[PDB]
């Protein structure tokens, strides 16, 4: 099946995976150096062995393609992947005058009392970001997130570069270019950033009329993160291909530190006992070509028949 | 043998390698996406199937580690790898009042007359860079070459970042960090640069007391370039390991566009008919630890018994 490489990655890390401490305090099983190849002409790489929320992937990816860095758009689309980060900022400023939301995340999973209190407080924050237009501007804007890295790279001369836009133009004018790279890693910023981008950079390639893309992900959570990452970049490959009027080639996923958190081993083995089903199809609005103008209704995933969802705790 | 992965890369590109036009006008055979793994505890990855000049690799690498961007240092060490680039600049300014050094490189290989004239003119330029202290400052300084990318990244606030230095400090204080990345790709600069760096970025990794490194090379000339690239980064891995007092792990070489220029096929097959010999050893000065203070005499390659050199034309 199309997802076999991902299951193979799950196996070897379990086998060859050498223990390694980490940032949080849940140990990990890690490997270093690995590459996966997904032939996009054979189906869409959304896992069938475990239900993955494709709705969350589209909305997030669009948020990126719009050069947007504000969480209002995501909330506006029921997406809550980036809430925690904007929330951390809110809670730490002189304006917050609520409960003990200090070092929250870990504590939420710790005890019932807080899990509710935190959820009450979070909801309130989201509400303001959704309606208090000025609040959204202060505590809702993440600042240096992918959207601004891909489409508004700040230069040392006060300007902003639209890396992705220019790369798309290069594809159309010089398809056989080996310089079609887009970078998310900026040495000036990583030092103080909350979370240096995991998807460090990606490169485009054209031949035989097909576009392929290789991603370099410095760090990867094999159970919870990788199933999403494959989908966001495989999707992106389709989009750029559509805009440039090309056929899709492959998505090549390269890793630095690929790891399986220790508290996910049962679920991972749980997942390794099922048989992958045929891959879903992806059809895009043929009327629209400029991907920067895409909306949710423009991307349609066809007949995705996955196994039930598998729950697991976030390593904090 | 240790170099088998490189020969395997030579084979498949010859086999799977699909034709693809390129920047110059010598066609190429290309593949996209590929990774090699060199266990540095088994020997040093300098090719035995064809004599590779290790002297040129050390001098160039030191030039990088010194944050230096001036060609005087290289010439001072009989290294001429970066001459052409500084030369191009000289020839194109109001000060040059010599012959028809216009669009030179290609023409040199074209006809005898020019090949000599160009060599006479080049030598003169080098001489000044070596002795005319002020000339060396104008036409000898390459500007944005690896040395300044790795050790003097310019920020949007007038400062400079020593990426490599800081990464070395992170290794020593937080060995299990998945953020030990060093980037050579700066979106602000690539637009006008003569040659965007091929060695886009590299990542460090620590486990079991051993340091490993993965490189992401957007473009690679399989015959003339790759044998050098492996050596420079394998060497670098040893150095950082030595300074941080760690054992060497592996060097993982990842490629974007790996290609074999059409006018190198005979030589490549010529090279594929020999049997690799045992790998040379690398011993470093045990008295010195700060690699930024290393000199040529500090790096010693032991018993490297290679096959004769194979000549081939530069694709221009
Ligand atoms: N979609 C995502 C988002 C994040 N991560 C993971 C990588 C690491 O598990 C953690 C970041 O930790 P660190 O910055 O120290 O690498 O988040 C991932 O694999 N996929
Ligand atoms: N040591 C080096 C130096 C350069 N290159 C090669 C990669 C390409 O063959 C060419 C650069 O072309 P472009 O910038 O269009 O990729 O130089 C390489 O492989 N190894």
């Amino acid at each position: 099946m199309l997802e076999q490489p991902y299951l193979d990655l799950a196996k070897k890390v379990l086998d060859e995976g050498h223990f390694k401490p980490d940032r949080t305090h849940t140990g990990t099983y890690s490997i270093f150096g690995h590459q996966m190849r997904f032939d996009l002409s054979k189906g869409f790489p959304l896992l069938t062995t475990k239900k993955v929320p494709f709705g969350l992937i589209k909305s997030e990816l669009l948020w990126f393609l719009h050069g947007d860095t504000n969480i209002r758009f995501l909330l506006q689309h029921r997406n809550h992947i980036w809430d925690e980060w904007a929330f951390e900022k809110w809670v730490k400023s002189d304006e917050y005058h609520g409960p003990d939301m200090t070092d929250f995340g870990h504590r939420s999973q710790k005890d019932p009392e807080f899990a509710a209190v935190y959820h009450e407080e979070m909801a309130k924050f989201d509400d303001r970001v959704l309606h208090d237009d000025a609040f959204a501007a202060k505590y809702g804007d993440l600042g240096l997130v992918y959207g601004s890295q891909w489409r508004a790279w700040h230069t040392s001369k006060g300007d902003t570069i639209d890396q992705l836009g220019d790369v798309i133009e290069q594809i159309k004018t010089h398809p056989y270019s080996r310089r079609l790279i887009v970078s998310a890693w900026n040495p000036e910023d990583v030092p103080t950033m909350a979370l240096p981008p995991c998807h460090t950079l990606y490169q485009f390639y054209v031949n035989d009329g097909k576009l392929s893309l290789q991603l370099y992900q410095r760090s990867a959570d094999i159970f919870l993160g990788v199933p999403f990452d494959i989908a966001s970049y495989a999707l992106l490959t389709h989009l750029v291909a559509h805009e440039c009027g090309l056929e899709v080639g492959e998505f090549i996923h390269t890793f630095g530190d690929a790891h399986l958190y220790v508290n996910h081993l049962d679920q991972i083995k749980e997942q390794l006992s099922r048989t992958p089903r045929p891959a879903p199809t992806l059809q895009l609005n043929p009327d629209k070509h400029d991907i920067f103008d895409f909306d949710m209704k423009d991307i349609k995933l066809l007949n995705y028949d996955p196994y039930p969802a598998i729950k697991a705790p976030v390593a904090v």
